[PDB]
């Protein structure tokens, strides 16, 4: 911002609309630096909205108010002109959203509005070729609307106007000469424009310049993807240059802007130069230059024209042509010949120069050869000698700025080193000395470019340096620096460069040391006003690099630089506590980011300027004063430099921080001191954590008595902080205790993880800290026990075995460390005392649960690595048996207080008590003999207690651990078997039953007792248990037992239910019973399942997750249909699927897992297949040598009976037809035996299929309607594809042909029916007979008859035609082609939640192959079991066979 910026913003925002033009007219030109548009957002919005109000008052559609007020027009005219004036010197113009209002001003009746708005448009879209981002801003209006102004305006050019319109497609006139009423005299706007051009001819020159402005604006939006031919440049460019050369100024303004637009896009610059006459010395732009220097031109047009020239000077060939014309000699002649030209003319000349003296090197070479530099010296000296003794002339100082810059970039460019020859010889030294001696009254840019050029020339050669020196140049420099320095960025940016350039000589170094100019260089940081500039630019990095290179090349002043810089850090640290916090935050950020690169580098002489002790003193003094956020860059830099210093020498750093923290500790207790200790604890935590490798001395000092006494005093002070809550709140006390404990944890982890840590020395400090902790525990206030006990848990955590070996959970050496402390006695004391308070009822029950869970986990993970725990081992059972006795005592003491937070730890305890057994570390014989053991009976009675405790909870909590391997042995006892069977928690029963065999040994005996309770049990768990038990006993009896299955006789009847779980249970029971009956002789007889089937279909409507219901229904129905031979052949095909792969498959287990469905389907079939056609399975003994459907026993009558079911509801009919599709796909042979009369029922299928049109989508539809239509059509087309049945196909093709021409939708859907009939090809020969049958009936005749008969004049008629193009074309292509290639041809040659989930479920439904159907249906029976005893015993049977 600034002073004028905000003042103009507020004036344009507050001044009334009547007074707005009055103040606007004062500011004729922007005499200020380039700004940004983001500050005038409010001004832009106000001007835009008042423009909307004005134009809406005018109508924006008809311009009804032709006689308009002068106040509003003057207001808008000034608003536009000065908005433009503000905006040419602005930034970020892609956000300009006021563009949409200017279009009606172009067509407005007052053409001052139009000229101003089009001037704004010209400026805004003149930058398209450079920025290219104004596409969004200027896309508010079309680029095609204003094309009515291609025609040239003459003296009343046209009294005839022709307009072109649609539909009529004719051109005619509308009278304009009437002009009776102002209302009627892109199309009414075009009519208004016609009236403007014809009726009002007095202001015909004005509308003429309007038309040029509008055509130019169209060019500016887009110069159009352009018809660029040779003739385009041949007429457009010469006509425009003649326009500029001959006619007036307003229109040549648009002309020069548009030719600049044409130039900048950089196309056809060869023809542009050729027609441009730019290579001639007197080209048209140089002709304009002569005109401008001779006769005055308006400032706006002059600025635009010279910006056009500057754009021209950017391109290569263009500047080459201009230089060949002699632009350098031209401007040199104009400069030499007359001194009376204005400063602005030479300003424009040198702004051109700052481009064409750097675009190409040849103009620079000729300029050097043309004595140009000395001419510049002459003009500069005369300008400055006129300057002296007079008031501030803005134009003169801007000219001097321009001279300084042009010389600065001329010297800086590497290829422009030709100017070094004539600097000293010319009056450049005198001019630069004069500039230095009067720098106070000059623009700071003058001085910055001066310093830049001086430094560059000094660096160019040291030959002429003294001639600079004793000429008083350095004297003038020093006396200039003595006065208060300018507050400019570039001045202090370029000062170090000249300092180094002077340092190129030793005498200058000794003199600057004598005069100490570095004082100001260093002090440049601590200025509040300049601090903003320091924020903006990267001054700190520049200072750091400068000082680094200075000390690198010149270590002579290293001592002085060091002393002065440390004095500067001390001075800056002095003003920290007594200034606004953000000020030190940002100043310290700057100072640290500059010392980051200034000090601690790897170059030479940096070790001289890196002092560890003093820098540590200053950094610690900084640290104990200010709080620093983590995410700030200053935090990162201070951490980086401090860790580098610490890594340089850890010992002195830790010793010094220790003594400083002790000394500040012994002072008064203050909250600021609390912040200091907090931050010091945090920083020591980070430095401990970041330490990758540690020296042994650091570990020893951490174990030194001084360090531990410091830490114990810290603990004492923290306890003092715990004295009162008002000073340190409970949250603050908890936080400080947590951070202190975290420090202890970190140091303990570091010392333990240290290589070959001294066990005794580490245990010494560990014992000291734990005894301090337990001493602090006896205090009555136990509210902080949570973090203390978490701390002791972490103490257990740090002393743990590395467990590097995978699948290893056992203490390596930490067991002895743990047992050497007698922690068990402390556990006993804590347990009894906690139960004592439990009797005292002063603790919340949930708090009691969390306390006992904490105790349980402490004990569990304290003992889980104890060796030979519950192991009957002879020698080491002296104390581990005592530990087990303690554990049983404690668990007896806490028999009634096991919570969900404790059940996992109880599982951990039981896992530890049986670790080797469940990990199969037993030999099945050592376990078989270890029954008579003290540890064995102990763990038995404990397991009894755990079962008793677990059975005291509701089902919800027990569901978490319903599947644990511990129960496999817990229920293995028949006593516990029946005890938990009485508890009715059968999920454990199924899981352990799958995982264990003796549980089945008892369960099969149990089954006959509960065979009677099955009837209408209405329980999921009981029924699934019955099913799984029956199937498992059936397979076990097939495994050469047999006689057990024969003894089971009974019968069960079922009732009706509405709850789903009951119906899935009944369905699974039917599955099991029918599958067992069809395969094996079982005396249990059940009724006809079809009643339960229609139950399922009647109920699937309301139930959720119908996927299970439908899949079980389909599987059971094919079980009913299928026979043993069909299943055996299907299993054979499944085996052959892998058999043809001939992979390696060395292990039996992987093959069994991949084919679990084949194994568990019918074990007899797979066993006989492996006996005869054995696969390529190594079988654990070398390698083995390796190597149309007709089915019987089917139930076709049931299919026929369900065929005429004719249900009513939507979803169950959809399910039934899906089942029909699946069964016919699986079993096409059943359709062959249907009654020859049922074909009349296909009417329903084809009708409800054709009722809905998927192509012509009707609204108010349901997704279920789409599903029904798709599936109904799919069923019949599947009959076509998958069946070789001719007569039924002939009958149905008849029916479809008669029903086709009934209606338009019927015709479309029937043509699509035939299309999908012919598209996907089931088989080659079958497709051939299909084609023969379809051609025999000659469908084409009648269907094309329907094609042209229904032709009617209607809106959707045409759309129906392109819909129907594809079917006949495809049929004709197929039919005409012979049988051989016809098969080879192709085409084109929470209510919402339930609805969404059921729709997605319907979408998921599709046809699947039988094998994965088996897999997913019997996943329920296997319960996704991986390695049961079933697979092991089957592998044994296979191996033995």
């Amino acid at each position: 911002p600034g002073k004028q910026i905000s003042n103009t913003i507020k004036q344009l925002s507050n001044l009334p609309e009547e007074e707005l033009p009055t103040y606007l007219n004062n500011i004729y030109e922007w005499r200020c630096a380039k700004t940004d548009l983001l500050y005038w957002v409010d001004v832009l919005d106000r001007f835009d909205e008042i423009l909307k109000a004005v134009v809406t008052e005018y109508g924006l559609g008809q311009f009804q108010n032709k006689p308009m007020k002068e106040s509003d027009k003057e207001m808008v005219y000034a608003i536009l002109k000065f908005q433009k004036l503000l905006v040419e010197n602005s930034s970020n113009k892609s956000m300009f959203s006021s563009f949409d209002v200017v279009e009606p001003f172009i067509y407005s009746f007052e053409l001052d509005l139009a000229i101003e708005a089009l001037y704004l448009v010209s400026f805004f879209a003149s930058k398209i070729h450079i920025q290219r981002s104004i596409k969004t801003s200027m896309a508010l209006m079309k680029m095609e609307t204003l094309k009515t102004l291609i025609e040239r305006v003459k003296e009343k050019p046209q009294s005839m106007y022709t307009y072109y319109d649609e539909t009529t497609n004719n051109c005619k006139r509308v009278s304009i000469k009437k002009a009776v009423k102002k209302g009627i005299y892109q199309e009414i706007r075009r009519f208004i424009h016609a009236i403007r051009l014809h009726e009002m001819a007095e202001q015909h020159e004005k509308l003429k310049i309007i038309r040029m402005l509008a055509f130019s604006a169209l060019v500016y939006y887009n110069y159009t993807d352009l018809p660029i031919d040779s003739e385009f440049i041949s007429r457009d460019l010469p006509e425009t240059l003649a326009i500029i050369n001959t006619e007036s100024y307003q229109m040549r303004e648009a002309a020069v802007t548009m030719i600049d637009a044409i130039f900048r896009m950089r196309i056809r610059h060869s023809a542009v130069i050729a027609a441009m006459n730019a290579q001639s010395h007197e080209g048209m732009i140089m002709n304009l230059l002569k005109k401008v220097v001779n006769e005055d031109v308006p400032e706006h047009f002059a600025i635009v024209f010279f910006n056009f020239l500057s754009s021209c000077f950017a391109s290569g060939p263009c500047v080459s042509a201009l230089f060949s014309a002699g632009i350098v000699q031209y401007v040199c002649n104009t400069l030499r010949d007359q001194p009376d030209i204005s400063y602005r003319k030479r300003m424009r000349l040198v702004m051109g120069a700052n481009t064409f003296l750097f675009t190409l090197p040849a103009p620079f070479t000729w300029f050097i050869s043309e004595n140009g530099i000395r001419i510049l010296s002459k003009e500069l000296l005369l300008a400055v000698d006129v300057a002296l003794g007079n008031i501030k002339d803005h134009d003169l100082l801007m000219y001097i700025n321009s001279i300084m810059k042009i010389i600065s970039q001329l010297f800086k460019n590497a290829g422009t080193a030709e100017a070094m020859r004539g600097f000293l010889e010319g009056e450049f030294p005198r001019a630069i000395s004069l500039i230095l001696f009067h720098s106070e009254e000059f623009t700071p840019s003058i001085l910055a470019y001066l310093f830049s050029a001086v430094g560059d020339y000094i660096h160019n050669e040291p030959s002429n340096l003294p001639f600079i020196i004793e000429a008083g140049i350095f004297d003038g420099f020093v006396m200039c620096m003595k006065k208060e320095l300018p507050e400019s960025p570039d001045f202090l940016l370029e000062l170090p460069n000249l300092i180094e350039a002077f340092f190129l000589n030793s005498e200058l170094i000794k003199k600057i040391d004598e005069e100490n100019i570095l004082d100001r260089i260093f002090e440049s940081f601590e200025i509040v006003n300049l601090s903003n500039i320091i924020l903006m630019y990267d001054i700190g990095r520049a200072y750091g690099i400068f000082l680094e290179n200075l000390v690198r090349h010149y270590p002579i002043i290293s001592l002085t630089v060091k002393e002065k810089i440390y004095n500067t850090m001390k001075n800056l640290e002095s003003m920290i506590p007594n200034t606004d916090p953000e000020l030190m935050r940002l100043l310290l950020g700057n100072l640290f980011r500059m010392m980051h690169r200034a000090v601690y580098r790897k170059t030479t002489n940096n070790q001289l300027i890196t002092d560890k002790g003093l820098l540590n003193n200053r950094i610690i003094s900084m640290l104990m004063l200010i709080e620093i956020p983590t995410e700030t860059e200053l935090y990162t830099d201070v951490m980086n430099i401090l860790m580098e210093v610490f890594d340089e020498d850890q010992t002195y750093v830790i010793s010094y921080i220790a003594k400083v923290i002790d000394r500040v500790m012994k002072n008064k207790v203050t909250l600021e001191n609390i912040e200091k200790i907090k931050r010091i604890l945090l920083i020591v935590n980070y430095l401990i954590f970041k330490n990758e490798e540690t020296c042994e001395e650091f570990i020893k000092h951490c174990t030194s008595k001084g360090f531990l006494q410091i830490v114990k005093r810290i603990s004492q002070y923290f306890d003092n902080l715990k004295k009162d809550t008002a000073l340190v709140s409970v949250a603050k006390n908890e936080s400080l205790t947590n951070l202190y404990y975290s420090f202890t944890m970190g140091i303990l982890k570091t010392v333990y993880r240290y290589s070959k840590t001294n066990a005794k020395e580490y245990l010494k400090i560990f014992g000291l800290l734990v005894e301090d902790l337990l001493s602090k525990t006896e205090q009555i206030d136990h509210l902080y026990y949570t973090q203390r006990m978490h701390g002791l848990k972490n103490y257990i955590m740090v002393d743990k075995s590395p467990q590097q070996y995978p699948q290893k959970n056992e203490f390596v050496v930490t067991q002895e460390y743990l047992m050497g402390i007698n922690l068990s006695e402390t556990l006993m004391e804590h347990a009894k005392n906690s139960v004592s308070m439990l009797k005292d009822e002063k603790i919340t029950m949930d708090a009691h649960k969390k306390v006992v869970s904490s105790i349980l986990e402490v004990l569990s993970i304290y003992v889980r690595g104890i060796k030979n725990l519950f192991v009957p081992v002879k020698e080491p059972k002296k104390k581990v048996c005592e530990i087990e006795e303690h554990v049983l005592i404690i668990v007896e003491l806490l028999m009634d207080y096991i919570d969900k937070s404790s059940i996992e730890h109880l599982l951990n305890i039981v896992k530890t008590a049986f670790f080797v057994t469940l990990r199969k570390q037993i030999t099945k014989e050592m376990d078989r003999e270890n029954e008579g053991s003290a540890e064995y009976k102990r763990r038995n009675i404990l397991g009894s207690f755990f079962i008793s405790v677990f059975l005291n909870l509701p089902k919800e909590e027990t569901e978490a651990v319903l599947k644990s391997d511990i129960f496999t042995i817990l229920v293995k006892n028949k006593k516990t078997f029946k005890q938990v069977y009485n508890k009715n928690c059968f999920g454990l029963l199924q899981y352990a039953a799958i995982k264990e065999s003796r549980v089945f040994s008892h369960l099969v005996s149990f089954i006959p007792k509960m065979t009677k309770q099955v009837g209408a049990s209405t329980d999921p768990a009981f029924l699934k248990l019955y099913a799984v038990g029956l199937v498992f006993v059936a397979m076990r009896d097939t495994l050469k037992k047999t006689t057990v299955l024969s003894r089971f006789i009974g019968n069960i009847v079922f009732a009706e239910s509405t709850c789903p779980a009951v119906v899935e249970a009944q369905g699974i029971v039917i599955l099991a019973i029918v599958k067992l009956k069809i395969e094996y002789n079982l005396a249990i007889t059940i009724e006809d399942p079809i009643i339960h089937l229609n139950r399922i279909y009647a109920i699937v409507e309301t139930a959720e997750q119908k996927e299970g219901l439908v899949i079980l229904a389909n599987l059971l129905i094919r079980r009913v249909i299928e026979s043993k031979e069909a299943a055996k052949e299907a299993v054979d095909t499944i085996i052959k699927n892998k058999h043809l792969g001939k992979s390696r498959m060395y292990t039996v287990h992987t093959v069994c897992s991949n084919l679990r469905n084949a194994l568990f389907y019918s074990i007899s079939s797979f066993l006989e297949y492996l006996s005869s056609n054995f696969e390529c399975i190594s079988a654990g003994w070398e390698e083995i040598r390796h190597k149309i459907k007709i089915y019987s026993g089917l139930n076709a009558e049931l299919f026929r009976t369900l065929f005429v079911h004719r249900a009513t509801g939507k979803m169950e009919q959809i399910v039934r037809i899906h089942s029909l599709c699946l069964l016919v796909v699986s079993f096409p042979q059943l359709i062959s035996t249907l009654v020859p009369e049922d074909y009349s029922f296909f009417m329903y299928f084809l009708e409800n299929h054709a009722a809905y049109s998927k192509s012509l989508k009707p609204s108010a539809f349901q997704q279920e309607d789409k599903t029904l239509a798709y599936w109904s059509g799919h069923f019949i087309m599947l009959i076509f594809n998958h069946t070789t049945y001719v007569e039924v196909k002939k009958y149905i093709l008849e029916k479809v042909l008669e029903l086709l021409p009934t209606s338009i939708n019927a015709t479309v859907i029937f043509s699509e029916l035939i299309q999908e009939i012919l598209t996907m090809r089931f088989s080659k020969n079958t497709f051939d007979e299909n084609t023969a049958l379809v051609k025999e009936m000659n469908c084409l005749e009648v269907m094309i008859r329907s094609t042209m008969q229904i032709d009617n004049r209607r809106k959707d008629y045409g759309s129906i035609m392109e819909i129907l193009t594809k079917p006949m074309e495809y049929i004709t292509r197929i039919l005409a082609v012979d049988e051989k290639e016809a098969f080879y041809e192709e085409v084109t040659q929470q209510s919402s939640s339930e609805q969404s989930e059921k729709n997605e479920f319907l979408k998921s439904l599709c046809i699947l192959p039988i094998s994965k159907l088996i897999g997913k249906e019997m996943e329920i029976f296997n319960a996704d079991e991986r390695m049961p005893f079933v697979q092991k015993i089957l592998e044994g049977s296979i191996i033995s066979n």
